[PDB]
């Protein structure tokens, strides 16, 4: 069971509860801040994370991915990954945003993404999203060849 | 045709193209970093990648040759390989029989490096093709490729 998997499983039963409310409001207001800073957002979050070891960039990803999920307002089509999303929007301008979101780094990770995820049409998978951030920074670029054969693949 | 024989194809149509002037640019640009890990590359050789099935050093064989033949503005010679090049090289400085020892004794982290190195130290084209095919078989246990290019080296 990945940690991806997980996460959107406790994002979804948070979704059924009556918090709901103030919890998306809450992450759809956190975009204007970097992934974590945002106090309001904690309390739905924190607990989570509590269960594990994560190093800060790792909280920052669930974070983030909390927030994007809030504002698809939590369309979660599994098994199609963003890559594939972006690819299925077209379109020649879109395959610029696309490589600029490899390239991006740990600064203008969170806008790109955010940018990139109200752009597609529909829902894409937030477990496959979390589990990707979660390595998008090893020196080898795995994640980011992967997404690679994922747009391209379409 | 194999691998090589179709990647060179491909990179031949691209350079008769309008586009060939930005992905030299950007197979040159890639040099600098690692095989694969650099996403300006990327649409000049993905679409060729999406229709076959790639183990990842494979993919990064095919990316390592399209930045050496951009390197060398697509000079590319069929029959004459590296290794052989890098022999009439060495008849100018004894320095390069060095270096292809190096190259052949190349590991995963030294391999882009060395043959980046090796392929500027030549003179004239070099068989690309054969350069893929040989990438992609670098790595088998019995060692067939190095072999091979210790018999050209040697038995020229």
């Amino acid at each position: 069971m990945s940690p991806g998997e997980r996460f959107l499983d406790w994002l979804k039963r948070l979704q059924g509860q009556k918090a709901w409310t103030a919890a998306r409001a809450a992450f759809r207001r956190s975009l204007a801040f970097p992934p974590g800073a945002y106090p309001r957002a904690m309390p739905y979050v924190e607990p989570f994370l509590a269960k594990g070891d994560w190093r800060q960039e790792e909280r920052e990803a669930h974070y983030l991915v909390a927030a994007l999920y809030a504002l698809k307002d939590g369309d979660h089509q599994v098994g199609r990954t963003l890559a594939r999303a972006l690819w299925e929007k077209a379109s020649a301008s879109v395959e610029k945003r696309f490589l600029a979101l490899l390239e991006a780094d740990r600064d203008q990770i969170a806008f790109r993404l955010r940018q990139a995820v109200a752009l597609v049409e529909g829902g894409i998978d937030f477990a496959r999203l979390l589990d990707d951030l979660l390595r998008w920074f090893s020196p080898e670029r795995h994640v980011q060849a992967r997404w690679a054969r994922e747009y391209y693949g379409a």
